[PDB]
């Protein structure tokens, strides 16, 4: 197989900036202790592509998590804060758009390349958090 546009996401990334993440977690419903510990974490994000399968791993002192998925195909996900969600990830004009649904709620996580950074926007009901990653 040849190259794909989404190969621009592939690599090892480290968190370098976070804005409004505690408020995003509050809107999601994350409890106090988990918010405090998770808000301290500086995750590494590891993205690989193999055929049609994209894998995203997050490694931190808080939790290590991993998802593998095919674009457009719903999957089960257990989040770092221990929500059991239904997830679908698609590509929208170069942006990975990840929708998570659980208990009648929904949140959207967008991943985009900007300059040498990978920018994550997490959105829930009017509350946005921006998490910026750089290559490790
Ligand atoms: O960390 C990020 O940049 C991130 C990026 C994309 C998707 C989810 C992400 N993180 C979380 C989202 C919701 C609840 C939690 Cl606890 C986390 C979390 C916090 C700290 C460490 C690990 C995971």
């Amino acid at each position: 197989r040849g190259s794909h546009m989404c190969d621009a996401f592939v690599g090892t990334w480290k968190l370098v900036s976070s804005e409004n993440f505690d408020d995003y977690m509050k809107e999601v419903g994350v409890g106090f202790a988990t918010r405090k510990v998770a808000g301290m974490a500086k995750p590494n994000m590891i993205i690989s592509v193999n055929g049609d399968v994209i894998t995203i791993k997050s490694e931190s002192t808080f939790k290590n998590t991993e998802i593998s998925f095919i674009l457009g195909q719903e999957f089960d996900e257990v989040t770092a804060d221990d929500r059991k969600v239904k997830s679908t990830i698609t590509l929208d004009g170069g942006v990975l758009v990840h929708v998570q649904k659980w208990d009648g709620k929904s949140t959207t996580i967008k991943r985009k390349r900007e300059d040498d950074k990978l920018v994550v926007e997490c959105v829930m009901k009017g509350v946005t958090s921006t998490r910026v990653y750089e290559r490790a």
